[PDB]
């Protein structure tokens, strides 16, 4: 796998054991070989697994997910996708891996396609060589891969209400259930009715991750609510997986503004990544895996590969070339390579409104490209009437930098920044010029 100029996708199915297995070996081979190689981890959480794979061979950890006094020795590095991604964006050297291994590379994250993008780049370059570690290459059209024990797979309708009656096989099940929503908002939904019935939830999402995926190993808990990013190598001692088979996708409108379009049908390789947190123990045959809807190709479209081309467009490669998509994700965005690409001082500004600012890729590329900077904050204010971000039925209000109280009305409307509580919280702040 590892001579120059060639990618490598390894494809074993979920549980096979490419993180605790093939990973190890993979990296004395590199070492062996003298080559400064990248690890890529899609979490926080995946790259402290991979600490405890790998523990006692020399590797960089670029991530305080791990308490490690690393030696100045090491020519591996581990980091996360997006770490890797930003550290491009910004005017740091990242030294040129000859091996480029990403796991949980089936990953759909604007910074995750990215890194895709680039390092499959450098490898068509014949510059450096790559291993894109996934059960579920982009493209895939099996939900229903090889796993180490059997699988009970039953369709079935799952609630995405509070419900009183209908669904008793949901409450009945004296196991642990992992259960995939389309949002956090459908999640408390339903972590509500399951609590009020006496069940024992935790809630997981992009924001509270790191922090409530910790509760999976240290309390006794009858359900997992989780959203799509539990696809991404989260392991739970479980015997069912219940599955909407449904997700939210960001979708661009007219150029103009970003809505969450759905709940509509997940991918084949999210309905089998969903499904592959179960039955993983050969020793425990008959998980079982609940699913509410059909599979559709629904990443075609979706915002984060645009996203992707505009993180692209502003990373250096050589003079002026731009690095493309991994080939077989390419065509899920209708995008000129190069159409992003930002003058110097307008480039910081769009790192920096995603870097502190936390802002989606495409509302941070709207307001660097307009030429505002980063600590100009009008434009969150002098949008037309139909740009009002609602709170519980009301307009939502802050008090400017200004100390005026003003009606939250964005120039640009990127629904993902009013998605939950959370999201219209830090967007608030925001606006407000506390960060
Ligand atoms: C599952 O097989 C049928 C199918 O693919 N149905 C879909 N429904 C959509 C959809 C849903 C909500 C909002 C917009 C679009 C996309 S694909």
């Amino acid at each position: 796998m590892l001579k120059k100029k060639q990618l490598t996708v390894l494809d074993l199915h979920p549980g096979a054991g490419k993180t605790r297995r093939v990973l190890p070996e993979i990296v004395r081979e590199a070492i062996k070989k003298r080559l400064r190689t990248v690890i890529l981890a899609p979490t926080r959480v995946v790259a402290a697994e991979m600490e405890e794979a790998l523990r006692g061979l020399p590797v960089r950890y670029m991530t305080t997910a791990v308490n490690v006094t690393h030696s100045g020795t090491e020519i591996v590095d581990l980091m996360c996708h997006a770490t890797f991604t930003s550290r491009l964006l910004q005017p740091i050297r990242v030294p040129n891996y000859n091996l480029n291994i990403m796991d949980e590379a089936h990953f759909t994250d604007p910074s995750s396609i990215a890194a895709r993008g680039y390092i499959s780049t450098r490898v068509e370059m014949g510059e450096a060589a790559a291993i894109f570690m996934t059960a579920t290459p982009p493209g895939t059209r099996d939900a229903f891969p090889d796993s180490n024990s059997p699988i009970m797979d039953t369709e079935v309708e799952v609630p995405e209400r509070a419900w009183s009656s209908g669904f008793d096989w949901v409450t009945d099940h004296s196991g642990k259930t992992v259960w995939f929503v389309p949002s956090v908002r459908n999640g408390n939904e339903i972590a509500a009715c399951l609590t009020k019935a006496g069940k024992r939830v935790i809630q997981l999402s992009r924001k509270t991750f790191e922090t409530e995926f910790q509760k999976t190993k240290n309390q006794e808990w009858d359900f997992v609510i989780t959203t799509d990013i539990s696809e991404m190598g989260a392991n739970f001692k479980a015997d069912r997986v219940i599955d909407s088979r449904r997700c939210l996708k960001p979708v661009i409108l007219d150029g103009e503004r970003v809505i969450l379009a759905g709940p509509m049908p997940v991918t084949h390789a999210s309905a089998a990544q969903r499904r592959g947190r179960i039955g993983r123990n050969p020793n425990k045959p008959g998980d079982e895996y609940m699913y509410g809807g059909g599979c559709a190709e629904t990443d075609e479209g979706h915002a984060h590969w645009l996203e992707a081309r505009m993180l692209l467009d502003n990373i250096y490669l050589q003079d002026g070339l731009i690095a493309s998509l991994y080939r077989p994700e390419a065509d899920k965005v209708a995008a000129i390579e190069g159409e992003f690409k930002l003058r110097t001082e307008q480039r910081k500004t769009f790192v920096e409104l995603m870097k502190r600012g936390d802002l989606p890729v495409w509302l941070a590329y709207q307001v660097a490209s307009a030429g505002i900077t980063y600590t100009d904050r009008r434009w969150c204010f002098d949008g037309t009437t139909n740009n009002t971000i609602m709170e519980d039925s009301v307009p939502a209000e802050v008090w400017t930098k200004y100390g005026e109280k003003r009606v939250l009305k964005p120039r640009w409307m990127d629904a993902r920044v009013c998605s939950d509580h959370a999201a219209l919280k830090s967007f608030k702040e925001f606006a407000a010029g506390k960060r």
